[PDB]
């Protein structure tokens, strides 16, 4: 098996600490962990392309596309490699993260190590919304909290 920790962080009070988990080399990937600091609702939550070694969520970049798709949500047969969807945070600000995936993998071509993983300031709308940038980030807008997917220590 394979595993991977992003430790999200940003300008403000969001953070955690997530995990990834990818028994086989073309399994599904587990994601898990909790995010604090959030406003309560739907909270955009994605990878993106972003893989220099630049200062936190400045240039997180467009998701990672490596098939020049659109953007959908996860269970959506027309998406980004990056698409994971919304996290949803309670009243005191958290959020549970709890999801597998069949389309992200930790091994070959495209990778998600070294990607950027980012929580957004809104809700994304899963690529069903009533413009073009629907179908490029979900609407979900600024970044709060982004980190480095690096393989677990
Ligand atoms: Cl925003
Ligand atoms: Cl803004
Ligand atoms: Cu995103
Ligand atoms: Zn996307």
């Amino acid at each position: 098996a394979t595993k991977a920790v992003a430790v999200l962080k940003g300008d403000g009070p969001v953070q955690g600490i997530i995990n990834f988990e990818q028994k086989e080399s073309n399994g599904p990937v587990k994601v898990w962990g909790s995010i604090k600091g959030l406003t309560e609702g739907l909270h955009g939550f994605h990878v993106h392309e972003e893989e220099d070694n630049t200062a936190g969520c400045t240039s997180a970049g467009p998701h990672f596309n490596p098939l020049s798709r659109k953007h959908g949500g996860p269970k959506d047969e027309e998406r980004h490699v990056g698409d994971l969807g919304n996290v949803t945070a309670d009243k005191d600000g958290v959020a549970d993260v709890s999801i597998e995936d069949s389309v992200i993998s930790l091994s070959g071509d495209h990778s998600i190590i070294g990607r950027t993983l980012v929580v957004h300031e809104k809700a994304d709308d899963l690529g069903k919304g009533g413009n073009e940038q629907s179908t490029k980030t979900g609407n979900a807008g600024s970044r709060l909290a982004c980190g480095v997917i690096g393989i677990a220590q």
